[PDB]
DNA sequence: CGGCAGC
DNA sequence: CAGTGC
DNA sequence: GCCG
DNA sequence: ACTG
């Protein structure tokens, strides 16, 4: 089947092609930090296909039979399979490790990394001492090492509980759901994602700013990166937190507050994975629908030229299950969405 | 060849 | 608008 | 990078 | 989607 959102990610639990995917991931990451996002996307999808496959790939013909693998990818797969190496890795530009270093700063992407490299910068100390930094990038740089680590799941638990307890002190009826990789059951988490709503349809209002102010006053929030406080029905905070007590590190924290009617689509989005979401949204589009963090809708409205001019009509979805049902997809628990 | 999710 | 991110 |  |  061609659609990862129609398949359980536990197919990847035994990677029969580890020898191959480890090499391809180096090349994929090189393309990614150079800004070749669509080539890197094609690699990411081929790597998932190899991880998912039910046995070691043993021939070029078999490789080409797998959705997501074409002639070029099959050539590399078979070189690695039969020689143990991928010669193309030997020819990656010496700039790539530096571009990776620079784009590991939160708020600096490929264009900023390229610019710094062209200015002659090569190290994080060069950046700190000489580079022009946005407000977000200066936070990302000062927390560079803390943010590159994935935290143990146990620490993510303490963080999501800190947020939940602070929110429920304002209204005990709030639902506070840890999402992202935490909800998908992972043993380590790049950050903590928290979704908040209230089943009465109204009492989520106002909680966002009260909650951030409370967590700031206790010293739990240490830096803010992005705030969407007033635009529409959903509110979003991206920032930095730190648990109390000795030796604790700074961690990225994302919070979203949504009305109850959008809870299912916000939960589905924020649980991810990102590749799962992109697959499910592309599938919705082929079925004459549109899927976002706000709703599952009928197809967006377009004009004579093909240009989107307005939203489609919302289809009510009380639960995550309803989105899957309306798309004709087998339901997947969060841990099975880890694409 | 152009599109690759939707905010 | 370009860059960046979830 | 792959797909259609 | 915000940021600038
Ligand atoms: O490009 C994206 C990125 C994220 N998302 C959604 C799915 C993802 O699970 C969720 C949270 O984003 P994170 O960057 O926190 N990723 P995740 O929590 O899955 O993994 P990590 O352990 O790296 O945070 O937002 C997208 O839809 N598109
Ligand atoms: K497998
Ligand atoms: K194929
Ligand atoms: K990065
Ligand atoms: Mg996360
Ligand atoms: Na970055
Ligand atoms: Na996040």
């Amino acid at each position: 089947d061609k659609w990862v959102c129609a398949q359980p990610s536990s197919q990847k639990a035994t990677n029969h092609n580890l020898h191959i995917t480890e090499k391809l991931e180096v090349l994929a990451k090189a393309y990614s930090v150079q800004g070749d996002k669509w080539r890197a996307l094609g690699y990411a999808k081929a790597i998932n296909a190899l991880k998912s496959f039910h046995k070691p790939v043993t021939s070029y013909q078999e490789a080409c039979s797998i959705p997501g693998i074409g002639k070029r990818m099959a050539e590399k797969i078979i070189e690695i399979l039969e020689s143990g190496h991928l010669r193309k890795l030997d020819h990656i530009s010496e700039s790539v490790p530096v571009l990776e270093l620079f784009s590991n700063i939160w708020g600096a992407g490929t264009k900023t990394a390229q610019m710094w490299y062209q200015q002659g910068f090569r190290s994080l100390e060069d950046i700190r001492s000489q580079a022009s930094l946005t407000t977000q990038q200066a936070i990302g740089l000062k927390h560079y090492s803390d943010f590159l680590e994935r935290m143990p799941r146990e620490e993510a638990t303490e963080i999501e509980q800190t947020v939940q307890k602070a929110a429920q002190a304002f209204n005990s009826g709030l639902l506070c759901v840890a999402c992202g990789s935490y909800r998908r059951g992972k043993a380590t988490c790049g950050d903590v994602d928290v979704l908040i709503t209230h089943p009465d349809g109204r009492s989520h209002r106002g909680i966002f700013s009260r909650l951030l102010d409370s967590l700031r006053q206790e010293g739990f929030l240490t830096d803010d990166l992005v705030s969407q406080e007033e635009n529409g029905q959903q509110q979003k905070y991206l920032g930095v937190c730190r648990l109390p007590g000795p030796g604790r590190r700074h961690r990225r924290l994302d919070i979203i507050v949504v009305p109850y009617s959008e809870f299912a689509c916000a939960l589905l989005y924020f649980t991810g994975s990102a590749h799962f979401n992109r697959s499910m949204r592309a599938l919705a589009k082929t079925k004459g629908m549109s899927l976002s963090e706000h709703a599952l809708s009928t197809a967006v409205v377009r004009n004579t030229h093909g240009c989107k001019v307005g939203p489609g009509r919302v289809l009510p979805t009380p639960t995550e299950k309803d989105v899957f049902r309306l798309l004709g997809l087998p339901y997947r628990e969060p841990a099975e969405r880890d694409w």
